[PDB]
């Protein structure tokens, strides 16, 4: 996480909402053990839990700064 605890939207931990964190979206979604994520930064909606909600978050972080 950057200035704040987590960063909301960057799940790979770069300081940016980028297209890797897509990546990493989509792992911990799949199911995949992601190491190296911020397992924080992906609930971008803030709901608590880690769900496509949180991945179409992502998608208008990325869409607008930096895919
Ligand atoms: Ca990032
Ligand atoms: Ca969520």
């Amino acid at each position: 996480g950057s200035a704040s605890n987590t960063i909301l939207g960057d799940l790979n931990d770069d300081g940016v909402v980028n297209g890797r964190d897509i990546v990493m979206m989509r792992q911990y979604l799949a199911g995949k053990t992601v190491s190296g994520i911020d397992k924080n930064a992906l609930d971008i909606n803030g709901d608590g839990a880690v769900n496509g909600r949180d991945l179409m978050e992502l998608i208008k972080k990325v869409s607008n700064n930096t895919s």
